[PDB]
């Protein structure tokens, strides 16, 4: 498949022991495709609480998400881990399930050299033979990739693109110009309109689980040149994003899904549950925007 | 004169002793208006090497720049200084010359509280009675202004707007929505197109001294919805900006102006002159983009 | 046991598949106690490449290290993980082996609230019933703990102390004064002398695997008031530390151990092996300091 | 006069219009020497609100402070400015008054290259022919100086030392070792004891205006090896520093001086006066430590 389009970063519901609720996960995956009308799922990303999970649980999430959607739906599997053996194990498993591409966060925590980071990507690709999307998230990792470093990664024919999240539209424009044939998917929901006019091929986001229909309008209207209409929809989307961030984003998004009849469970500790102090303000937002 | 529009941040040529060359300053001012077709000048900003000047030289720059241009040209006087007495003296001086508004950088160096910063603006206004534009440049000052802080400043009727430079389009969008009737001029030339679609009322920029005609097209095309054409001109403009940044932006911009026959002098020490190692690369840029 | 003293942060040797070499691990543990004359081991810390390992491998490292040392040797088990279920599983396993205390890195990657971080610690303690040492490493995690936050943690009778690494001797002094009866172990080998005079109870370090005898002299001489002698030994130790950092610290420390006849193996990918370009310079250092 | 020793960073009292109160400035200078028993004054530093003053006021402060004290008192004149012409004028002026050395903050605000910073120092020296002390204060300037950069500066015979404030005792130790014959004066009052054991030749500090007698004991006791006693006085001194920092350090220090009957005036706007909400807490501190 052409991997352009809009993707939900799949949220995962848990029980009080931090185990995956598979029936709720199935519902969330179906919500993103059937109700939010998205093109695909980005599975076991940050938004899925992936870095709090064990290896068997990550496989559970990949299996369930793949079983919950039709064959037209695009699937990207985030397999990055500080344990390269585990990234490779996950990448094979996701590839064999039929995921269209793998993705991996830049190695973090330790002050890896860029050559070490480069060869992490190359090693995953060698072992899996699948296409790879760089997951660049300096806000969480503290790792920043320069254009020269992007050029060295993109020189590999199987590094087909990037999930781009640095709040830097100068660097985004330089990448877009230097690599016209690579895939760039923006990961900053609150700046989708600016990404869109900067030539991104689509976007991956946690908030698209609840606001995917407005997001598709932002994208489509901006590309049409109906720029005032698209920005108004960005203003509305940012009211939502700002609100859910103030309340704790992943649990609050899951509370929005619960309101729709989904068995949305709990976050995985050490994330705490949605605080009920925020309930009235969340209710007003859901009403105001028909969420 | 409502102050929407495109402004050159006026560059200043010095002699070997760091004194102002009034003739070249006049030629730079005229170039911005006549040749680059800009709406106005932002005078004694960062780009004017203002923070390296003495008081008498800052007054000199204000007088020369205003004498150089006709009465239809919009003029904003940057008068911020760590010396509040100096800021007020300069503010009265520029106000008496007939500058259309004042602007002031946030106090920097010392860890001032927000109340101290707020009351610096309020004291400048009380003493000058001119309208005031906040100059927000965290990349240089390390001072960041939150939405709640902007709300407090903008609650003052004579704080009419902001020269906004933080590389944050979420904050920009929140400001635009919260203050639909304040003036927002963006100060990041390399992200003019994203600023424009985010609803800015114009822009102030050092590179507009050499590339103001493309900048006008970006701003006009984007607001008309010809977003792909506007973005292509951003790509071209970003080749120029990236190149001059790599060579030393203020001296390199003055060297491009010297190519047009302007007496562009030298930077003020401790800035060094343009390094002739860059000459070949500069000539290729000038030829490629007809600068 | 009283947990005061000097500890090696245990290094782990791997094969090319990233599996633990148990015979080499045994040798490294014996090196730290018998040759370097240290008081204990800090097991599965950052220096042991812990965050690159799977759960079964972490258990392997705990088992082997415990089997390699006598009953007088103090053992601290680092069990922090982003997976709380795994931290608890490891904490029980290490407790049942007889480790004297558990330790856990502050949760990282996600922007956890402090209440979330607090209850991660409290949850581990509830499940394991062992004493707990906070592992504060802002250089790697980006998480900073304030004195007020330290006070809330130390209010728990089973949080007995901290492995302190923030490069902040004002905060260290405030903690030392506010909590005279808690255990403070410094983790910055290059500032051991300053830690010692700031009243730390001991120190944990990767470089003590090769330089533990000088480190004990720094500590003992500084406490005696032989401050010039202790600082001279810090100058010598910092030549070593600076050198090994420039070459890649964990592999280079392991190459020093290899020189002693230890089966020191390889780092775990994505860490690369020691580069042989550095061999001559490493040889000169080993000679100069008898390592 | 070799310039080792303990210096007050001289505080300046202003009237309501931000003009210097020469009588109170004299009383502050005399207090530092007579009552606090210090070796010298560091004049027109950050603590003197120097960066808020005009040129004529900076000269005024130099003249008043030197007239206030006897010829045995060591005097260092801070003359750094973003205006290099001003720095040279002030340097010549202080040199003619008989100041024992000059000092200068690293140029800040603009992103100057290291060559530009290096040649600012060299140009001040060439024009003044006085000895020069680097004022390194990254907390305020955002400029950090590496060991290799220090090597280049110290290769100049008239750069005799540094006022060192970076919170980095590894760098301090490397500098002390590499340059055994340069003057290193530390500028972090709250870490005087750690500086002293790291081999500094003295210290410059704003809190020594009120607590110089304890500071002398810390410095002397630590160099004698009575490290526990020196550290207890650091604990006491840090109660004072933490308290004044929380209240607004320069106005709060002047308020402590007003308690001794000194005409301590006001801070220069945009600094606000001491907030009387803090009065009770300040009085308790003054009583507890006999300030």
């Amino acid at each position: 498949k052409d991997l352009k389009g809009l993707y939900a970063a799949l949220l995962v519901p848990f029980d009080e022991n931090g185990q995956v609720n598979e029936q709720g996960l199935k519902q969330i995956a179906q919500n993103a495709i059937e109700t939010e009308e998205l093109d695909g799922l980005y599975v076991n990303g940050s938004s899925g609480e992936n870095f709090l999970l064990n290896t068997e649980q990550k496989k559970q999430v990949f299996k369930v998400a793949k079983e919950a959607v039709g064959d037209k739906v695009k699937l990207i599997a985030q397999v990055g881990s500080l344990d390269l053996n585990e990234a490779i194990e996950l990448g094979k498993y996701a590839t064999e399930l039929g995921y269209d591409a793998l993705s991996a966060v830049t190695p973090f925590y330790y002050p890896f050299t860029f050559e070490e980071i480069r060869d992490y990507y190359f090693d995953i690709i060698e072992a899996t033979q699948n296409n790879m999307i760089i997951y660049a998230i300096p806000d969480l990792t503290g790792v920043n990739i320069s254009i020269e470093q992007f050029s060295e990664l993109f020189n590999h024919e199987k590094i087909v693109g990037v999930k781009y999240t640095a709040p830097n539209f100068f660097l985004l424009e330089r990448i877009r110009k230097a690599f016209p044939d690579k895939l760039i998917l923006s990961g900053f929901d609150e700046m989708l309109v600016q990404a869109t006019i900067s030539g991104v091929d689509g976007a991956i986001g946690s908030t698209y689980n609840v606001n995917g229909r407005r997001a598709r309008k932002i994208f489509d209207l901006a590309r049409q040149g109906q720029i005032q209409e698209a920005y108004q929809l960005q203003h509305d989307s940012n009211d939502i994003i700002e609100t859910v961030l103030s309340m704790g984003i992943y649990p609050t998004l899951k509370e929005i899904l619960r309101h729709r009849g989904i068995d949305a469970g709990l976050p995985k500790r050490p994330f705490k549950p949605f605080n009920e102090a925020h309930r009235q303000t969340l209710d007003q937002l859901i009403a105001k925007y028909d969420l």
